[PDB]
């Protein structure tokens, strides 16, 4: 149930991740005030599919979309909808790609139009946090090292680290064991081994880390109305150290 991938599998997951990365790159100019999150769904789904892939979230546990679009105080699992995006919206776009059977997952945050100081700071903290996480993903370190790197940094900046959602393994589906919490204690619990493929995907809130659920069973809101932010990568645990499968270019450049 935690499967270890072979070099060839990892390779294909890397090719899957390049297509998803490429969708993210194209989102940088497509996302603007006046579009809806439904337009993002349509565009992402057409891009993945016209390049041979399958949007792996469709049918996952009944989910119907290629994408999650979580706006502002929505933390994760927002539905793309025909609601107009505005100046100042912070939208997290989550998508998964299955390219010839190989899975990649990656959520990236975008600010729509003119940003604010509050949003520029939150996004830069969340993204740093992802990368501090990824640093801890070495063969031999343990899963709690990843949570401890993230929580210490996020909390030191004044923010809450969501707790109710966590990273996970990937391959052969979009969501496998093991769990990767984004808070925790260095040196605990499960040990990372070569050939694991996982996501790191901290969700960071400006105020409490607590959430409430929408009636739809999927979408989560911050409990206090603070903005929430997420960045995610898929990565392979290797002897060389973490190989980021969904990289969009040079790290922290984007």
């Amino acid at each position: 149930m935690i499967t270890l991938k072979s070099p060839r599998e990892i390779e294909m997951m890397d090719e899957s991740g390049e297509l998803l990365a490429d969708v993210h790159r194209h989102l940088r100019t497509f996302i603007k005030p006046g579009i809806t999150s439904w337009d993002i769904e349509v565009f992402v789904r057409d891009f993945i599919e016209s390049h041979g892939g399958v949007a792996a979230q469709i049918g996952y546990e009944g989910y119907k979309y290629a994408t999650c679009c979580s706006i502002n105080d929505e933390i994760c699992h927002g539905f793309p909808r025909k609601k107009v995006l505005k100046d100042g919206d912070l939208i997290k776009v989550d998508m998964c790609v299955d390219l010839k059977g190989a899975i990649s997952d990656s959520c990236w945050s975008y600010v729509v139009g003119e940003s604010t100081p509050e949003i520029d700071r939150l996004m830069e903290v969340t993204k740093k946090a992802l990368y501090l996480g990824i640093e801890q993903a070495q063969v031999g370190n343990r899963i709690g090292d990843i949570g401890h790197a993230i929580q210490t940094y996020v909390e030191g900046e004044g923010y809450g680290v969501v707790r109710d959602f966590v990273g996970h393994g990937i391959g052969p589906t979009i969501h496998e064991s093991p769990m990767i919490p984004h808070y925790g204690e260095a040196g605990k619990g499960l040990r990372l081994k070569e050939g694991m493929v996982i996501t790191i995907e901290p969700m960071v809130n400006t105020g409490t880390w607590r959430m409430k659920m929408d009636p739809n069973g999927w979408t989560a809101y911050t409990e206090d109305g603070g903005l929430s932010c997420q960045y995610e990568h898929s990565l392979a645990i290797t002897k060389e150290g973490p190989r980021i499968l969904t990289s969009q270019g040079e790290e922290l450049t984007y």
